[PDB]
């Protein structure tokens, strides 16, 4: 077993750090599941030379909708659960992280069939919020997933590897993904069918 | 499609912006239906100049009460839900955004027909606090709501509008609100109506 | 009616104020009821030159308790809910406040009766945070309540009266109490005596 | 009674202190029966020299697992209950504290037997995170807890002691623990037996 992060806190990733350079979100996202949960899923990466403290992953739906008496607001904004009611929303970005929002009931995508995605007119922004370390001050990256970004029945493949005691990143696949077996029912409609 | 931010975190609104200069709050709050749910909304401006960062919005009622006890406290304050439970208080301030509380239960306004609006002794005040990304620094907005200047039945008029690959505001409308049918009774008294 | 806030953000408090001088909670500590529900209640002062944003207000338990399997825990801290759940912890600081903490079956104070008060061996430690607008940095204040200063049946003298169109604190009874009539049983006896 | 923190703030340990020097955590965390519940702690340490505002502590449990689906997520994070929900997690730090975790059902040890400990393979990432009072800068410290590290049956040796009308920390005894009488069964095998 090789230790993540050491006693004295300091961390075994990218032997040989320092702990402006900017911070990466995966290009797409992805939806496929995981323990029978129906999930949406992007990639997050760190600075490689240095700690963000008070990190926070957050992320808005962008949809303009219109109200059952008839208002219409244009690029409606509303939250998407990515760990907020349990504190897995504040990271511990040491490594490139796959932020995950389960599919459910309160979620926005519960409705939306695989054949169903491309025909919805919406924006995921996603906006990470901390304090890099080593500059003092509060920074914040933001990015952008439109429906034809988010892509069906795939995951992330794997970045991580232990080298010599220290943990390296493969970031040529930070954006890579492949396919695997993903029903292509609804959410909603995979409850249902569950449910009997 | 056209998106609101692009893939590198820059937003498209405001064609070529720079991204001290005062963030506005509508002058008027509004009350009006939103599927099905009666609600109270204010609107509130961004920063034309840059992003605010770990943003919120908050709000108090001020209202002088009296305990079932006798106790007599003047201007009282208690909260006014406008996201805190789920999020969508932590605000992606990009472009002119209408605030809502809905008045459920627990709301303050639960019991507040119409016509007993303009007898209430009562202020809502809002409270907008970020760290303005090119300052470096805290800020904070406040305003205020007058039972005067809460409007019954009305909604808030649409700002915003896409040119040119760019989304802009027609900040001429900010403060402009326009009627639209709805109930006189309380929400309260929707409620009971509405269960039989 | 007179305005609280005026529509620019500017409170309408102390008359000519320019918005190092320090924060100030009351000596003392009052348990009374408000709405049939019994509760500890501290004031919290202002800073008559400055606001202080995400101002926020939290209290612990200070009591040396003693596990059921014979852990002894000197000074033991527990959470005193004073708004955190709603976000009424979140203060408006702009004159001094009430703070309550109502006592229910979660508050350690649920099972002390009157009599009970002066037996028990605990200390409320306040602890009020913000930014000290002026300041641009972040403070924190803090005070004590032990068994003696909590005063069991009394309520806080108000402070505030309109004058000329401008709210002011008469100080002097900042501190100040008086008695009420309040029932000698625990928040506990209260509850099951209500309950038949 | 003596006294934690006086009237003015200022708190009664460590006589004769000025409120870089380095936060400590102990070296092992303990599981162990506090009123009935099976907990796992770990000690997080004071600096001598100032207090930390807005002080935080958070835990990640580092632990490489399989999705039912077949995903492989290497050390995968899930964040520890340390008090979140209560804000309980919101430190008052003047002293060393034995943080708690429940090790309750939405718990991850919640499966894990004593026997079953030392074939785990997990780390838990302990990190607080506050504002140095003196220094004015955010800080973060940042600690580690291996199998091998995590002590079944064990409890926190007492390093408070009142001396003279000031608390004094014993720190040679800060690391240590002693040995008590605690079941050998997992938390949820210890629920199941009592449920019946
Ligand atoms: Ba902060």
């Amino acid at each position: 077993i090789q230790r993540y992060v050491r006693k004295d806190g300091k961390c075994n990733v990218h032997h040989g750090n320092v702990r402006a350079e900017t911070l990466v979100f995966s290009t797409h996202a992805v939806i496929s599941m995981r323990d029978g949960k129906l999930c949406l899923m992007f990639r997050v990466g760190d600075l490689r030379n240095s700690h963000i403290v008070e990190a926070s992953i957050r992320a808005k739906l962008i949809k303009s909708k219109q109200t059952s008496e008839g208002e219409f607001i244009p690029l409606n904004q509303t939250d998407i659960n990515v760990g907020y009611y349990t504190g897995d929303d504040r990271l511990f970005l040491v490594s490139p992280l796959i932020i995950s929002h389960e599919i459910n009931q309160q979620s926005p995508f519960w409705e939306i069939s695989k054949a169903q995605l491309p025909k919805e007119e919406l924006e995921i922004v996603v906006i990470l919020e901390g304090m890099v370390e080593a500059t003092g001050m509060t920074c914040q990256a933001r990015s952008s997933y439109i429906t034809s970004e988010i892509l069906w029945g795939y995951r992330f493949t794997p970045v991580l590897t232990l080298e010599d005691g220290f943990y390296e990143v493969d970031y040529n696949s930070f954006h890579e993904t492949y396919e695997t077996s993903t029903p292509s029912l609804s959410a909603k409609e995979l409850a249902e069918l569950a449910n009997r």
